C-alpha cells in the first residue's frame, strides 16, 4: 500500500477519533444485511433474519469490536499487511473459507461507515487513502489463496 | 430489482431530499479520484490532474448533475431499468466502450456519497435497498455487452 | 442475453456434441480444485481434500451432470432465464446463500472445459457468444438477490 | 504466488511446450474479441471491427508476442514478480490507465487458450497452478494503483 505522508496523516486522523467499540458492529452488521449471502459464516451468532436482529446482535457487536481491532493492527504497519495478517489469513483461508470477494466487500462497507459517520471529513483524498488500505487488507486476508 | 413496500418508499423518501449538485459532483469527482484510471474516459474535461483540479471543475460537476438526472428516471421506473437505460447502454458500452465494472464502481462511490449526505437517516435497510439500485442500474447499462 | 442467428447457430451444434454424463462433473470437479473456498458449500460430499479425491468423487459427477442439465434449460431459454431458473434462483439464494460471484466462477470454469474438450472448433466468437450465455445465467441464478 | 514444487514442475514443463509465436495472438485476439471494451486501448492497431478482422490483425499477433515474453519472464521470476514487472507496471497504469481489472480478464483469456491448446495436459491441479501464477502477474502489473 503506498500512501504519501499528507495521505497517512489524514487517515491516521480520522481514525484517532473512531469509536472502535461501534464502529466495528456497525461494518460487520451492515455487511450481513447488505450482502445476505455472508449470513452463512456466522449461523452460530444466532438470530440473523431481520436486520433489527443483526443490528442487534451482541456475538456480531462483540466480534465487528475484534475486526476493527486487527483493521487498527495493519493501519499501524502498512509496511507489511502479509506479515500482521498471516495467522488471519490461515484461519480466513484455511480453515473457514471465505471468499475472497468477501474481504473485498466488508472493505467496502467500512468505507460507508466512515463516510456516514465522518461527513465533510471524509474528503476525496481521505476516501481515496481508505480505499488503498481497505484494499490492501483484503489482498493481505486472501494470501493463502495465492 | 426487487424492493419491499419498506425498501421502495424508504428509497423514494431520501432522494426527494437528494441535493442533485452537491450528490452529483461529489459522485462524479470521487470516482475520478478514487479510481484513478476513469480519468482516460473524462480527458475532454481538462484538468483531472488532482483532487483539487478535479473537484473544481465545472464540467465534472455540470456532468455529474446529467449522471444524477438519469439515476432519477432510473428511480421512477425500477419496473424498466433495461428499457429505461437502452440509449445510454448503447451510447456507454457502443461508443464510449466502458468496461463493465466502472458501472458498479460509480454505483459504489454513490452510495458512500448518499451515506455522506444522509447521516443517521442512511440505516443498513436503506443502505441494503440502494445497494439493489445501483446494481441494478449498473446492470442495465452494461446490457449492451450482455 | 443476445446472440445473432450466426452465434445462436454454432453454440447450439457445439452444445449438442458435448457429453454431458462427463463435462459437468468436470466443471464441478475443476470449480471446487481452483477456486477451494466452494468446498464449504458441498457437506453431504465427503472428501474432496485432493485434486482426485475431488475429480473421482461419485456425488460430484452425479452432481455434475445435474448441473449441466439446467445448463441445457438455459440455453433452450434464452428468452426467459430469469423464469426459468426461477426455483433454483431460490435454492441457491435463499436456502444456500450462494455467493453471486460463485456463479460467475461456475461459468468461467465450463467455459475453460469447453475450451479444453473442443480445443480448435472453441473459436473466438464462439468464446464470446458462451462468455454472454454463462453471464446470463450467472445473472438469472443471483436473481432473488437483486 | 504458492507452488508447491510439484506445481512448479507441472507449471514449467507445459510452458515449454507453448508454441511461442502463437498462443500470445491467440490471447491477445481472444480478450479483444470476448471483452469488447479492451479495444479502446487498440484502436491505433487498426481494424478490430469483427473477429476475423482482430484475429487476423498483425499488430495484434506481433503485440501477443510481446505479452506472452513478459509472462515467461513472470514464470522465470515467481518470487519478484513486483520487480519484474516494475516498468511494466509504470506503462499500463500511469502511463496508459488500463483499469485493473483487464489484468484479470488477459490472464483468464490465457489459462483458457492453453487449455483450448493442451487438452488432457491441462488437468485440474495445473489449472489451479496457472489460476495461480495469472493472479499473481495481474495484481503484481497494479501495483501502480496499490
Ligand atoms: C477483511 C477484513 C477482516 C478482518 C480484519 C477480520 C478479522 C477477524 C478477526 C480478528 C477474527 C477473530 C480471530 C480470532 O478469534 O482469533 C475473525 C474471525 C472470523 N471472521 Fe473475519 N475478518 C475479516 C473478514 C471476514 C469476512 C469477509 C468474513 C466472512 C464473510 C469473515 C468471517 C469470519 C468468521 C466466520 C470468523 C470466526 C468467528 C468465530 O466463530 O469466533 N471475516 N475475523
Ligand atoms: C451509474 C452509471 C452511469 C450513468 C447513469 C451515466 C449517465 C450518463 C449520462 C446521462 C451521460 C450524458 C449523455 C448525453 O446526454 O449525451 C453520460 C455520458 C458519459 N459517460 Fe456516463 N453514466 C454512468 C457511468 C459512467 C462511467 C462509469 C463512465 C466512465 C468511467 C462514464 C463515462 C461517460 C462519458 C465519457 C460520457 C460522455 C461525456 C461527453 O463527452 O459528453 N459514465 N453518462
Ligand atoms: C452456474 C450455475 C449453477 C447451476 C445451473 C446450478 C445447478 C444446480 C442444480 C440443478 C442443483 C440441484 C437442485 C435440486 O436439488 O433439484 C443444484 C444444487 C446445489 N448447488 Fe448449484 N448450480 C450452479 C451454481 C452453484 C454454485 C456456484 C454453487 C456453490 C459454489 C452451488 C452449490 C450447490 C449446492 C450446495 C447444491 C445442493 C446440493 C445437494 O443436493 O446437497 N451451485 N445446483
Ligand atoms: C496482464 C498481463 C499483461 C502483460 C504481461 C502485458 C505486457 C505488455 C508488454 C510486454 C507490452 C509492451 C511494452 C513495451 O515494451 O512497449 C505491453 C503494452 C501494452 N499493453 Fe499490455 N500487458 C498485459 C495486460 C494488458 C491489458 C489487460 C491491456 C488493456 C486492455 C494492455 C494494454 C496494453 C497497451 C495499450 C500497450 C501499448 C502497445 C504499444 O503501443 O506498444 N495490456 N503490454
Amino acid at each position: 500500500v503506498h500512501l504519501t505522508p499528507e495521505e497517512k496523516s489524514a487517515v491516521t486522523a480520522l481514525w484517532g477519533k473512531v469509536n472502535v467499540d461501534e464502529v466495528g458492529g456497525e461494518a460487520l452488521g451492515r455487511l450481513l444485511v447488505v450482502y445476505p449471502w455472508t449470513q452463512r459464516f456466522f449461523e452460530s451468532f444466532g438470530d440473523l433474519s431481520t436486520p433489527d436482529a443483526v443490528m442487534g446482535n451482541p456475538k456480531v457487536k462483540a466480534h465487528g469490536k475484534k475486526v476493527l481491532g486487527a483493521f487498527s493492527d495493519g493501519l499501524a504497519h502498512l509496511d507489511n499487511l502479509k506479515g500482521t495478517f498471516a495467522t488471519l489469513s490461515e484461519l480466513h483461508c484455511d480453515k473457514l473459507h471465505v471468499d475472497p470477494e468477501n474481504f473485498r466487500l466488508l472493505g467496502n462497507v467500512l468505507v460507508c461507515v466512515l463516510a456516514h459517520h465522518f461527513g465533510k471529513e471524509f474528503t476525496p483524498p481521505v476516501q481515496a487513502a481508505y480505499q488503498k488500505v481497505v484494499a490492501g487488507v483484503a489482498n493481505a486476508l486472501a494470501h493463502k489463496y495465492h
